[PDB]
């Protein structure tokens, strides 16, 4: 029953908590007992259970979803170790000393950057299972980077770049975040796939 | 009725459970788990939401405003409620009324030392509203903690240096030498005269 402008404001409250708490990895978040659990709260009623069962249960919650992040990143570093492995034995994919892989789409004979340089960049981000996370040619424009200010990953290829040259790159997680991702949509251990052509030297 | 059986439905539980308390202290009784049980189902489901996001944002921001004027009435009433309380409490026998507005009543009396505002003490104590809905209670958790006179509620501070050791006294702290009119807590709202039942174990 949506009818109550009160209960609009009830329908969003859970509908952001749900959206929230399911981030969280509280996949096992089931609306009867908080239902039940807020009318106690609203009746005075005594509650079901006290809050010394309320707080073993949360610390379980937490190791829980601490737990399975810590699964989603191993597991994922194994799934990148792999990517890069069988991805290194392809022809036409050169893996420097770093273990970064390049793969020339177009060659050129422009000059090539240095670590004092700004380069005018346009780039594709994406993952192992392909998902998209940050591109300029999604943006639409071209982006002036600097070598030294950006991923190690991008630091060395850009230097292996001639100017008009476009690649794809393959860098390792060590190479670029690491098990560190502040940045949700690339999660921890996460080889980033790119398509990077240097336009120009700027 | 409720499944309340996975450690997850245990812990949901108290979400919704505080959930309704902090509400309740944020003016907002309006509010009924029809829907917000609903929404949980909804949005884990990815079903697609029943309400446009814009009047969603709107109606949050009405009830906020309605919710505001409904918190101040509610902590005028407690106020006036808890004054008259302690009056008629302080007109009982056996409650000595001190220049605070404290008001004590010695259960088990002692000659033990009295506390200096430095010592950290032994405490058991029941803290309870005056509807006598607990919200910290040493004995609920089974164990005494030791405190310190200076950290404690200035309520507490002077009724520990008045007590002895090993003595008992029932504690009501008025609003204003307790949280007062701020509510850090839920389960003390604001304005709220506070119920002790203390013990003072010993002096650290």
């Amino acid at each position: 029953e949506l009818k109550t402008p009160a209960q609009k404001a009830s329908y969003g409250i859970g509908l952001n908590m749900g959206k929230s708490l399911s981030q969280e990895g509280m996949d096992d978040l089931d609306s009867k007992a908080v239902a039940k659990g807020i009318e106690d709260a609203l009746g005075k009623k005594k509650q079901q259970l006290t809050d010394e069962e309320l707080t073993e249960a949360f610390a379980f919650l937490q190791k829980r979803a601490e737990e399975r992040m810590a699964a989603i990143g191993d597991e994922n570093a194994k799934a990148g170790k792999k990517f890069l492995e069988e991805n290194g034995k392809r022809d036409g994919v050169t893996t420097t000393a770093s273990g970064l892989q390049y793969e020339i789409v177009k060659k050129a004979d422009g000059p090539q950057p240095k670590a004092t340089d700004v380069v005018t960049v346009h780039y594709e981000g994406r993952l192992t299972d392909g998902t998209v996370f940050d591109s300029s040619i999604e943006r639409g424009s071209p982006i002036d980077l600097p070598v030294s200010g950006v991923i190690p990953g991008w630091v060395e290829a850009l230097q292996l770049m001639h100017v008009g040259e476009k690649i794809k790159l393959y860098i390792p997680s060590e190479l670029a975040y690491g098990a560190q991702s502040p940045s949700p949509a690339i999660p921890a251990n996460s080889v980033l796939v790119f398509d990077m052509e240097l336009l120009g030297i700027k």
